[PDB]
């Protein structure tokens, strides 16, 4: 399997940290002028992490339209996903008004509230059916509507509520539990059945606004997620699979964000993600079935 030889040849030759370099050095650089406003510092959770300005998503909102997020917009693949920043305290509001304006289905989040005895966003859902969420400084009313804890995540219902127009939806929070505190996941297998969850889930198709990703600083383990799916996605819609170079649709998801996939050990787990899925995807985690 084309890439699966060179994973194979990089892994022998031990230049993970090589390849991943020459990456890191190709990869764009855009102006994020407005991220770097004096009066967004507390809109940022890391200095070092802010969304370009050409691709930002803006709050509908008259002056502060600023959130740390960004649009990743895949033109072949026909995908766009939202990655973000995990909310912040002060930003929880900003963080469901986007997931309003913008009109996504699913939010995805990759992380634990804490994680190495910290901090890594803010609890920005309700855990109890019967306490429910306001944003007052957003406007917004959140009711978890069920919860579906699994083996390495869980699913959960909620209703979002704009309380301007008493306008109501459903969203699904995609929620990965398992990823290790250091380092990356043994197999894909878990990631992999995740994604292709979400998949199901309609909340990365075209009906619907993009997905919105995050994880602590919306760059490491999001960058995973929507290189693997795109990857994956752009296999079986051209005429030769083996034709899709990760290194390069992960240079072009760079021009709308930066930092995705922070480490060598993501880049090399990526690769894994997308070999080991194609490979399922050509034959116990589904049903033998083929009813479509
Ligand atoms: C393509 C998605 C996928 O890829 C996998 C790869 C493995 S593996 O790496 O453990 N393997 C070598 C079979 C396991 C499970 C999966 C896996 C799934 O779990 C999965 C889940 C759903 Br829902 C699907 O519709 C599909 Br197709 C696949």
């Amino acid at each position: 399997m084309e890439m699966e030889k060179e994973f194979e040849q990089i892994d022998k030759s031990g230049s993970w940290a090589a390849i991943y370099q020459d990456i890191r050095h190709e990869a764009s650089d855009f102006p994020c002028r407005v991220a770097k406003l004096p009066k967004n510092k507390n809109r940022n959770r890391y200095r070092d992490v802010s969304p370009f300005d050409h691709s930002r998503i803006k709050l509908h909102q008259e002056d502060n339209d600023y959130i740390n997020a960004s649009l990743i917009k895949m033109e072949e693949a026909q995908r766009s996903y939202i990655l973000t920043q995990g909310p912040l305290p002060n930003t929880c509001g900003h963080f469901w008004e986007m997931v309003w304006e913008q009109k996504s289905r699913g939010v995805v989040m990759l992380n634990r509230v804490m994680e190495k005895g910290s901090l890594k966003c803010a609890q920005y859902w309700p855990q109890k059916e019967e306490k429910e969420m306001i944003f007052e400084d957003t406007n917004l009313k959140l009711t978890l509507i069920s919860e579906d804890i699994k083996s390495y995540y869980t699913v959960r219902q909620l209703e979002l509520e704009n309380l301007t127009t008493q306008e109501t939806r459903e969203i699904l929070h995609f929620h990965y539990t398992t990823w290790p505190d250091f380092g990356v996941p043994e197999s894909p297998a878990s990631f992999l059945n995740f994604l292709f969850k979400v998949r199901e889930s309609g909340s990365l198709s075209p009906e619907h606004g993009p997905v919105v990703v995050h994880c602590s600083a919306g760059i490491g383990r999001s960058g995973t997620f929507c290189l693997a799916d795109t990857c994956l996605l752009l296999m079986d819609k051209r005429k030769d699979p083996s034709s899709v170079d990760i290194k390069k649709v992960l240079l072009e998801m760079r021009k709308f964000r930066m930092g995705l996939i922070q480490t060598a050990d993501q880049l090399r787990f990526s690769y894994l993600a997308v070999i080991e899925g194609a490979k399922f995807i050509m034959g116990q985690w589904k049903e033998l079935s083929h009813e479509d």
